[PDB]
């Protein structure tokens, strides 16, 4: 189902990175957040939901994800939370390692890695990148 | 017009700076309150945008944040041509901001609520969110 996303917090360089994956496509969005809090998580989720048609979000029982602020954002946006990507975290961290030297700050490196992940040609022919896939899948669904 | 073209501009509200991106072919928008009207903040926003959508060309005015070499380096890295609608989009967005404000103390949150309403709810029978995905998918498929 094209409305399903997984969200998770992972950790690198002593910082927190919130990762969202579109399950059907493998498309990713990620951002370094100042602290592993409900407030930061809710803002991230609200931005995500204004951009893609988000219906259900699967997370673990981490305190940021079970927070009242996240519950409120999901309620406002009409998102169903399921409690309850690890390979995605691994792939994202791998790409981060590949570009890390091209930025001073991890926050910039993370966005470079998202770009690379979503846009890189897969299987030796155009049209099968994560970013091309999510667009095709969502368009076909509507 | 080409599905890879976006316009970016800054607008102001309550003494804060709001960076706005419009996908020209669809009317879809992304916006965020940014800490300062700087090249660094603009470049970060643009890198995130470019990691999410296939951005080929960005139109802006000659504001110092848009002409900065940090924005230029981001465009180089991401393969984006800079060229030096949004007017009305700014007014539209501000109107919605007032309408969602009841669940948003901070303008930061309000802005994202308004983007959500603009892209998903307004149908003026497709939403801008449906249109962008259909325009881009059709481009990919051809
Ligand atoms: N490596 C790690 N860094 C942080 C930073 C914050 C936090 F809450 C948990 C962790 S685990």
């Amino acid at each position: 189902s094209p409305g399903i996303w997984q969200l998770d917090c992972t950790h690198l360089e002593g910082k927190v990175i919130l990762v969202a994956v579109h399950v059907a496509s493998g498309y990713i969005e990620a951002e370094v957040i100042p602290a592993e809090t409900g407030q930061e998580t809710a803002y991230f989720l609200l931005k995500l939901a204004g951009r893609w048609p988000v219906k259900t979000v699967h997370t673990d029982n981490g305190s940021n994800f079970t927070s009242t602020t996240v519950k409120a954002a999901c309620w406002w946006a009409g998102i169903k939370q399921e409690f309850g990507i690890e390979s995605m975290n691994k792939e994202l961290k791998k790409i981060i390692g590949q570009v890390r030297d091209q930025a001073e700050h991890l926050k910039t490196a993370v966005q470079m890695a998202v770009f690379i992940h979503n846009h890189k040609r897969k299987g030796g022919i155009g049209g099968y990148s994560a970013g091309e896939r999510i667009v095709d899948i969502i368009a076909t669904d509507i």
